[PDB]
């Protein structure tokens, strides 16, 4: 090495892969796709079978670099397309994704979202060279925690499907916090599994109540290791993730609903200092 370093600013706006014509059925829309560089390949395909490790879905990190370990990851996703619900298991599989954030019901208004990958309860069914069984649901009243049990071999990995029913596609959540209040379950879960791979975040296109979810979890994450009194760039956060998975905070009610999430995260975890007054 030497000095002599290509300053790869914005290393990749690049979007070739899935523009393959192979990939066609795999997208939901044509101009919603996953950057080259951060797009999540699907590993075990065919070298020589066109679009064969295509996935619409991206990884995600505050920036490429810094705080704690790896600060916490995601995986920014597209709703499962019946005619890709094999390889989304092939990523979760694959990126040893314990973790699954589902934040649309499958059809909203007679409109499509996601596609079923998992089995009725107390069922299993395998996509792929991967058999899950439905475990038994956990349905509160913002969610319904599924309980699949994938297997390679019978090597059982436990993975939790937390599937938000009351954000609607058409709009943010009104004054809500149980999408703080299914972040935090979801949140220490994951705080209960080092060897937990990329968190997997979706919802049908995957930048929308995606990114918007991902961001705000990036700031409550930022916030608690760090201080309800230090910096929270919210616009400068979500060009950061949209540098990543372009569009992330599809619409305005999101970009603002990251601000009512905020704030009252905020207010919320600074009243439970009943553990301090501060008040020299």
């Amino acid at each position: 090495f030497e000095s002599l370093q290509k300053q790869e600013v914005k290393n990749l706006h690049q979007r070739l892969e899935g523009q393959r014509p192979e990939n066609k059925g795999k997208n939901r829309y044509k101009n919603i796709l996953p950057f080259d560089h951060s797009r999540v390949i699907l590993q075990g395909r065919d070298s020589n079978i066109p679009g064969s490790d295509y996935i619409n879905a991206n990884y995600i990190k505050n920036q490429l670099l810094g705080p704690d370990e790896n600060a916490k990851t995601y995986i920014a996703s597209q709703g499962c397309l019946e005619a890709t619900v094999n390889d989304f298991w092939q990523m979760a599989w694959q990126e040893n994704s314990r973790v699954i954030v589902m934040t649309t019901r499958e059809v909203e208004k007679g409109r499509n979202k996601c596609v079923p990958y998992w089995p009725e309860v107390g069922m299993q069914r395998a996509y792929g060279p991967y058999s899950v069984t439905n475990c038994g649901e956990h349905d509160t009243t913002e969610y319904k925690l599924r309980t699949l049990q994938v297997s390679p071999g019978d090597l059982i990995r436990e993975i939790w499907h937390y599937q938000y029913l009351s954000w609607p596609d058409h709009g943010v959540p009104s004054e809500p916090g149980g999408v703080l209040s299914f972040l935090d379950q979801i949140n220490q879960r994951q705080e209960s599994l080092p060897h937990a791979g990329p968190i997997i975040v979706h919802c049908s296109a995957g930048i929308g109540r995606t990114g918007t979810i991902i961001v705000i979890d990036m700031l409550m994450e930022n916030i608690s290791t760090k201080g309800l009194d230090c910096d929270i760039d919210i616009q400068k956060t979500i060009q950061m993730v949209r540098a990543q998975r372009s569009g992330m905070v599809q619409t305005e009610a999101q970009y603002k609903f990251i601000y009512v999430a905020i704030a009252q995260f905020i207010e919320t975890t600074k009243k439970k200092l009943e553990v301090l007054q501060s008040q020299k």
